[PDB]
């Protein structure tokens, strides 16, 4: 029927991978950041007045 | 004998002065510095969380 399990994606990956019972995708990601951010890039404890 | 008391400078100082029982020589020496040190060249109190 035109419902929700019809529309969710779910492909067949039990029948096309050799190895039974294991993650169909292992993955090693990297996030690269540039940050402009409101602190200092190392803070050093003291400035008591101050900010 | 070639030892301690050869080597060490000892001039018969007493010999070739006049007044007997006085130290050889008076001395005034002045040490004329300018120096660049890691410290302000007057200190005034405060500055709490600073340095």
């Amino acid at each position: 029927a035109l419902n929700q399990e019809f529309i969710e994606e779910n492909p067949p990956m039990k029948r096309v991978l050799a190895v039974q019972d294991e993650p169909q995708f292992i993955m090693d990601a990297f996030f690269d950041l540039k940050c402009v951010r409101p602190m200092p890039v190392y803070s050093v404890p003291g400035l008591i007045d101050h900010f």
